[PDB]
């Protein structure tokens, strides 16, 4: 359950599904990215209680990228926090990071695959099958605070 | 954490957070609403992997209402399949069941509470204070089979 993406000179990109992922090496990843830092614990809790950790490490180990799923290990999973680091942008490793999250939840017997989207990468998931709204279902939030 | 509602005659309604529902009950009511039938093994294994499954039953036990979601257990909720019995409907069984849910969940300190609603259902979660697609994100899935 491991793979080797792509192999490039002058390092390699490994998917992973895991879950290896040390919660500082994370924070880094969130960081360049510019989330805010959010308890190492509640982080920690979060990966653990996650159905799904998938990541991507460009050894020469260095996490460029992460994607995670909650499911109830039966029906539905929805996909949070997909993220890579921005000197990996624009790669193709989004893509394939989706693309093998998406097939390993399938192989996995999960039939409803969703997810929330800000506006701005909507397309990007458009493109790799994501159906927004579809029959009119919308998605809610509490009270977000945005 | 079990709490009674309402007391009627001619019965009481006693709400759960605790987890014991009898996944014969749940189908039984899944039926009533018309839902198809889903393995037995797979419903419990669904249970089991929810942060949290509340239950309205009505004692004189009798399953009458569920809604269960998963859960981080750190920063986001997702909740899946409410659903009450049509002799109970229309009665307040539904907001009672949902505000406690709510309640529970923010108790917990979980912070971002997330549904995906049917269209003929959304102005319900709207009352309840859940807003839909805020500030353009939007809820997505994947090849939906509808
Ligand atoms: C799940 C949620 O709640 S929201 C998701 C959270 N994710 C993030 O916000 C992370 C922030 N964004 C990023 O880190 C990245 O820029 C990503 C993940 C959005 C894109 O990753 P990248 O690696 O740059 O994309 P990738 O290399 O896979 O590109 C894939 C394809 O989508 C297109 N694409 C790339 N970025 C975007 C974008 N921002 N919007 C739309 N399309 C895009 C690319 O052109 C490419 O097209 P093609 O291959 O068909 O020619
Ligand atoms: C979770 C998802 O994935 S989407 C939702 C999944 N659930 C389902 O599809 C099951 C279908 N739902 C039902 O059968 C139930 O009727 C529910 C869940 C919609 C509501 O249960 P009820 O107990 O009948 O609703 P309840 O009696 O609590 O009514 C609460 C309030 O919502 C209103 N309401 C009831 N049904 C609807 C509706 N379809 N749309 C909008 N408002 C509604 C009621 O008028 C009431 O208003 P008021 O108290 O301000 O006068
Ligand atoms: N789900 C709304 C997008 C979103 C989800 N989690 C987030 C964390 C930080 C942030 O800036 C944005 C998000
Ligand atoms: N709002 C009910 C839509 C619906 C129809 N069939 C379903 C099965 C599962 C579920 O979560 C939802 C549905």
């Amino acid at each position: 359950e491991e793979l080797v993406l792509l192999e490039r000179t002058l390092e390699q990109i490994i998917f992973s599904s895991a879950g290896d992922v040390n919660v500082y090496d994370l924070q880094a990843l969130c960081d360049k990215v510019g989330w805010p830092r959010r308890p190492l614990t509640k982080i920690a809790a979060s990966l653990r209680n996650s159905y799904l950790v998938a990541t991507l490490h460009s050894v020469t180990k260095q996490l460029i990228g992460m994607a995670r799923a909650t499911s109830d290990h039966a029906f539905n999973a929805t996909i949070w926090d997909v993220l890579v680091d921005p000197s990996y942008q624009g790669q193709g490793l989004g893509k394939a990071l989706m693309e093998k999250v998406i097939r390993t939840l399938l192989q996995r017997d999960i039939s409803n695959i969703t997810l929330f989207a800000d506006n701005k990468v909507v397309d990007f998931y458009k493109n790799l099958g994501f159906e927004a709204d579809p029959q009119g279902i919308k998605g809610m939030f509490w009270y977000p605070r945005f």
